[PDB]
């Protein structure tokens, strides 16, 4: 059965998604395009990920939630130059999807 905090994380997630409008973080970096990936980021994250977490119910919190974001976010960041579209494309998500997120933090304290 549904739940209420549930059905709030998939709200977010989806609210998360559309900041992405180029796709840029739907789905693991590919590593057949980036061999030398894992040599620098140690735990990739995308929103697919997040979604098989989501529906596995491994975010039990908001807090596990909003890590796993901000790791999409960070890993980027470090990888990447800052002159390329995906560094810019991080800061850009960093910024709209933090107000994404400090309003869905708001609905789950009501819970
Ligand atoms: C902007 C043109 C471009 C798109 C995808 C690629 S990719 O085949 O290398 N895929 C890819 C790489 C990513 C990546 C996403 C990618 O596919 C969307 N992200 C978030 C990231 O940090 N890296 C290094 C290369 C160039």
């Amino acid at each position: 059965q549904l739940t209420p905090f549930l059905i709030l994380l998939r709200k977010t997630l989806e609210q998360l998604q559309e900041k992405d409008t180029g796709n840029i973080f739907s789905e693991p970096v590919p590593l057949s395009e980036v061999p030398d990936y894992l040599d620098h980021i140690k735990k990739p994250m995308d929103f697919f990920t997040m979604k098989q977490n989501l529906e596995a119910y491994r975010y039990l919190n908001f807090d596990d939630f909003e890590e796993d974001f901000n790791l999409i976010v960070s890993n980027c960041l470090k990888y990447n130059a800052k002159d390329t579209i995906f560094y810019r494309a991080a800061v850009r998500l960093r910024e709209q999807g933090g107000a994404v997120l400090r309003q869905a933090r708001r609905q789950a304290e009501k819970m």
